[PDB]
């Protein structure tokens, strides 16, 4: 019954897309004790044409994704629980250190 | 035609709920000319009773709000320029460098 799932995962949701969970670990947290809330994913895709420095490189070797993907930090949305189907797998950690670069890039954090 | 949005304005927009721009200025006016293009919007709430540290509350007296709100980073979205509906007003430099924090605590960015 408890849902565990943790930053820099990959999972399949429902918008059916893989996502990479981007909220902080005590709300990710906090979402599988009460079993309901908001987690905040940003979804992936295989075309990775041009990838933009708000955008991330997936290697498939560590993702569990079969191709080369790309996060999309401009398409960072808020889900339900609920909306989480299945894991597929985890990027790294310098992948998701990427990530953080190219969120705070898109959000204007410095 | 040209639809100018800004970061730190407050805009109805279609999830019809106020929110806060977020998104950088520079992705802002790359929507703005091309004329399509994803928003990333902070959702705010007229309930204050709790004002988490992932929350910043928004006076009436600057916002366009009648109400004093709260900005919720745990909810962010993004839109399409197409559910931009109508500007409402801005939050002050303080309370977007305050929405900048909580957004950071919000996605693990140190």
């Amino acid at each position: 019954p408890e849902l565990v799932m943790r930053r820099g995962e990959i999972w399949q949701v429902s918008l059916q897309r893989p996502a990479v969970v981007v909220s902080n670990d005590r709300a990710n947290a906090t979402a599988t004790r009460l079993g309901r809330g908001v987690i905040t994913v940003v979804p992936v895709t295989s075309n990775i044409a041009k990838v933009y420095p708000f955008q991330v490189l997936l290697s498939a070797t560590t993702t569990g994704l079969q191709v080369d993907c790309k996060a999309q930090a401009e398409q960072i949305r808020s889900i339900a629980t609920a909306a989480l189907l299945r894991p597929i797998g985890r990027v790294s950690a310098a992948e998701l250190a990427q990530l953080d670069e190219a969120l705070k890039l898109h959000l204007d954090l410095w």
